[PDB]
């Protein structure tokens, strides 16, 4: 007899990452005044000082996608 | 007799990651005044000083997606 | 007799991760005044000092999705 | 007998709009899947047959104000 | 007897708009999948058969304001 | 007996728009997939058959304002 195979899979799927800060309204972060007085300090070894007032950051190592959709027909 | 195989899977799936500080309204974070005074300090070893007032951060190692969807027909 | 196989699964699934700070209205966090006076301290070993007033953070290692949907027909 | 008509309406109306920004607008429809099986599709008079098509309008006026005003005088 | 008609309507009205920016407008419809199977498609009078088309309009006027005004005097 | 008609309507109205920027407009439709199978397609009178087309309009006037004003005087 005859054989018919009709292999017609359909994909409309929507994998998405929405990461960080994306839809905020009137966000308005404010830093206050900062004062740093330093007279007779002694540092004998390596120094990594940071001074700021507003340190506003969005950092995203994340998000990203893997989509793996493999098809096989064996007769 | 005859054979018919119809292989029409349908995918409409909508998988999503929504991560961090997304849809906020009038967020308005405020730092207060900061004062550091330092006379005669001694440091024999390595220093990682941070001074700020508002340290506003969104950090996202996360979110992100994996979709694995394999299809097989064997006659 | 004749054989018909009609393989028509349908996927409309919506699995989602919602993580961090997503829908706040008039959030308004406020840091107070901060004062740090330091006279004659002695540090013999490594120092990791942090001074702030508002330390507003969203941190998200989490969220994210795995979807695994494998389809097989064997005749 | 005689007729005097004095049609003197006076209009000082305002219709006004102030806007700081019309921002981000994201019109992104999707058709999904549609399947029709038959022996016939058979349409005979004024049929608005609309299988799986999309009709999409984005209208974004910076101000969209309307004033509609009709003055009628009829005499017989 | 006699008829006097004085028709002197006065318009000093304003229709106005002020806008700071029309920003980002994204109009991105997607058609999906459409399938039609038959022995016949058979259309005989004024049929608007619309299988899987996209008909798309973007209309973004810096001000879209309308004044419509009709004056009618009718005499018999 | 006499008729006097004095049709003297006065218009001093304003229709106006101020805009700071017309921004970024991204009209980008995509047609997806359409399939029709049959032994006949058979169209006989005023048929607007429209399989899988894209029809796209982008109207962006720096001001798109309308003043329409109609005067009629009818006398018998």
């Amino acid at each position: 007899g005859s054989v018919q195979i009709v292999y017609k899979p359909v994909d409309l799927s929507k994998v998405t990452s929405k990461c960080g800060s994306l839809g905020n309204i009137h966000h308005k972060p404010g830093g206050g005044q900062v004062e740093v007085k330093s007279e007779k300090l002694d540092f004998k070894d390596r120094v990594q000082s940071k001074i700021g007032s507003l340190d506003n950051i969005t950092h995203v190592p994340g998000g990203g996608n893997k989509k793996i959709e493999t098809h096989k027909l064996t007769f």
